[PDB]
RNA sequence: GCAUUGUGCCUCGCAUUGCACUCCGCGGGGCGAUAAGUCCUGAAAAGGGAUGUC
């Protein structure tokens, strides 16, 4: 899959409350670079799953690198590249 | 306080590995509290449930 702006975050473990995920992944992918918003739903369809997007593509990438299958809340971090760019994103 | 309702949150059981920004699994239980909010007020960046009826 493509190099893209935001990575797409799943295998993360839905029992962690969403305001504390959010902020977890935020202070956790901040060391790779800026983060212009972070998506997280706990719904059927989106548990379990994150969209970090990134400023620079770059970042996204050595994130994605660096932080590939890492022990996350007790279950192995699986992150690729989103299959389209977030709105924030398009809208620029 | 009772009715209807928008919007999100927490917990438990079963279920779910799911590509979103067009956003609600089923079922118990608990929620105006800026927690949140996809809903509302305001054109000013912040703020807040609403109509009804004693
Ligand atoms: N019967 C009746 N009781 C009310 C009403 N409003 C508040 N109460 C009383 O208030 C208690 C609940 O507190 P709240 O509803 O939070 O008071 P509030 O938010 O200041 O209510 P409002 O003044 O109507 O905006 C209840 O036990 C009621 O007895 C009302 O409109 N009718
Ligand atoms: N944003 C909020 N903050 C705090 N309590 C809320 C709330 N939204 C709804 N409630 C609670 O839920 C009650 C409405 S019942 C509505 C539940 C929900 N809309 C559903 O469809 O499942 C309110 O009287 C209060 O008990
Ligand atoms: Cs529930």
């Amino acid at each position: 899959t493509r190099p893209n702006h935001t990575i797409y975050i799943n295998n993360l473990n839905e029992k962690i409350k969403k305001d504390e995920l959010k902020k977890s992944l935020h202070a956790i992918f901040s060391r790779f670079g800026q983060i212009l918003d972070i998506l997280v739903k706990r719904s059927l369809k989106m548990r379990g799953q994150a969209f970090v997007i990134f400023k620079e593509v770059s970042s996204a990438t050595n994130a994605l690198r660096s932080m590939q299958g890492f022990p996350f809340y007790d279950k192995p971090m699986r992150i690729q590249y989103a299959k389209t760019d977030s709105d924030i994103i398009a809208k620029m």
